């Protein structure tokens, strides 16, 4: 049984996110979205990954205490998933504490510009990223700013 | 059923390419390397790295032909692995053609220096290698230096 | 008519910056320095460009609020101009959101290591770094530290 | 009266270039595409830059020979503009020997993984590029390889 | 009588930083350990350091302030030394407003991965990390933490 | 007894080169520049550095061969050092194999474009790099492409 953990604040998740977690689901047997404890508090941020990932039926999401590597074990996962050195250092501190391995995987080319603070602030001063972020994100950015 | 094709030229494969081929072993159900048509010939490379990978049962090694994308998906395999910017364009124009996906994994630190090219012009020169390449190849490349 | 827009927060403006204004003023039919609102008010920072670009006749410089494509788009400029990856991530966002597009120009080699923040790091610990700020911003340094 | 080089061997001219040629030619009054001298000829590279460029009303197509600056300078334009440290070395190169300015723009994010050595390999090997390449490259694509 | 100043924070010193202390202290005659003013207060940090150390008989240990580069230059020191752009700024500017040179070094492939902060992190949360740091800091975490 | 070497082609020497030589030969006892077996020939290449270098009385001009590290331990000195990922692959192949140690020392801004490759190129296409070559090498220069 093989499983990919994908940790991150997800404050707010986005489009690059969701791209991630469909090719990880894609690829391992189960999936767990770790939203590890900002603009959105806990709930909003968890809902946000539920409804933007329905079509992933072996994905799970899950907040996430401590460290990822204790989450990764403690659930049984096999691995970390991310989208792209930092990284890179902390795959090698994860791998040498735990044994736990990081797989990385390249952004989708149309959001590889695209971070939750850069829509978060592009958002707040007028601009529209709604192109960039799921709809049940856009959804809530429209409200909590209106 | 989950598999990786690890793609390279292996000539000759390194500890740094087993510890990759050990760590998409562990995660996916079926492993290719895949050889794509230099120092040692195409059966060599073969040879050295199966007597490399005894030890993953779930590992097959194959001479590769053409686009890698076209070897992943007419072995039904559903990803491309492989170790570490110019990664990044091959990958995302691996995804633009055929839909295939690349995971990267961090090299352990302890092979972070060692590539086939840097390890042959040491060994040519005789500077001792043998610590970062299997015994299978070793061996070989003392007999070819002697 | 052409138009760049080097925006920033010039605090203080270096030798740096003014290469810059320099060179986007030489293809440009107009530059306006957008000082985006730290150590010195935002008075004393417009004086201090104005003060360092007398000898650039198509130059303008206004304070900016928002988003810089605002800016840019607001006042009929055509184009952000500024000096060098992170700025990779913001030109792609603005090109997104606005259609604004960002040139970018090397330093030159001498102030390649100049930065607002290291400038003044380095001034308040009793740093020699007239050489690389404009005679303007060096009578205020002196004031402000005396 | 401004004018902007984009020097290259365009072999083939991608869309990437293209897009590049576009906002070059947006913010200068002329726009000169100098092809510095494989697998296209340099007639065959002329046409293709031409045919994809017919919508540049501001924009020439010239062969180059010698140093881009010499180009540059003895044409009259004023500046290098090209698609995004190798660079960096060269536009400074170009400033000292010169005073030739370079601006650089980034990438389009669609066509950031697009250049002409991986269409080509890519192309020869039967994988689809044509959505990366101007249709009077895709024509002379296929029928050089049919 | 040649001299290095190995400067840093280290809040706590790891075997990264004893690996740099070790090549400096084969390489020049003296070597000096500036602790540049957190978790570890100033005397934690230096009897960290000295006790790490003990086996560097040209080695001493001493608080610093103000520039780096004074510190250097007024203990007739020849030069600062440190482990491996940022850096390259830095390096740039100590040059040129004191003449001071710096050498850089490559970590140890084993200690790659640490760094003071991603250790205290990690071991805060409960992860082990004493395998990268010296025994009288792993002595000391243990302490500070139960 | 400190000793470092500074390996390369030197073909030819340029100023950036001649810097990093000034700057070791202030910190270590002895320098031997290394000229490792183009467009000068190894004689010459000898000639230019030795010419280039009379200011420095503790460096030294040899010809290598093999493993730089083998040189520099046949000849007692204690650490490679030269100016600046690639390097940083072969510093920790160097220090796996032979234990030896390199030290990086950026380069001076003004030199920081300056490489034998590119000058070669842009001297014979017609461009003045004199300014980034000491004379020595200009004279030869000139008189190898008149
Ligand atoms: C890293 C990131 C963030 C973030 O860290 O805020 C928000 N989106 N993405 C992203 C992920 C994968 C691909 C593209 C973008
Ligand atoms: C890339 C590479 C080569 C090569 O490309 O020649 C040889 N070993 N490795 C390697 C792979 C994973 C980790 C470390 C090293
Ligand atoms: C980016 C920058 C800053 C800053 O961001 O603080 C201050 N000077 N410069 C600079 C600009 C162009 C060239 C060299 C330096
Ligand atoms: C650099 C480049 C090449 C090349 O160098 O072969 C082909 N396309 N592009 C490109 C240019 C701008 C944007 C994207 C891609
Ligand atoms: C930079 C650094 C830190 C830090 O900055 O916190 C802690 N260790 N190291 C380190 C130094 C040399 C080699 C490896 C690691
Ligand atoms: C690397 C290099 C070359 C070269 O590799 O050809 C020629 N000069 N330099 C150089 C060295 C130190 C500083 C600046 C430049």
């Amino acid at each position: 049984m093989t499983g990919a953990v994908c940790p991150g604040s997800f404050d707010p998740v986005t489009l690059g996110h969701v791209d991630i977690f469909e090719r990880a689901a894609a690829q391992f047997d189960e999936v767990v979205v770790a939203i590890l404890v900002g603009m959105f508090d806990l709930d909003e941020r968890i809902a946000m990954v539920k409804e933007s990932t329905t079509h992933l039926p072996n994905l799970r999401v899950q907040v996430g205490h401590g460290l990822v590597v204790d989450f990764v074990r403690s659930c049984g996962m096999t691995a970390i998933v991310k989208g792209l050195e930092y990284e890179l250092q902390m795959a090698q501190m994860n791998k040498h504490i735990a044994g736990v391995d990081t797989f990385f995987v390249a952004t989708a080319p149309r959001y590889s510009f695209v971070s939750s603070s850069l829509a978060k602030e592009v958002a707040m001063l007028g601009g529209d990223v709604s192109e960039l972020l799921p709809e049940p994100v856009n959804r809530r950015l429209r409200d909590r700013l209106n």
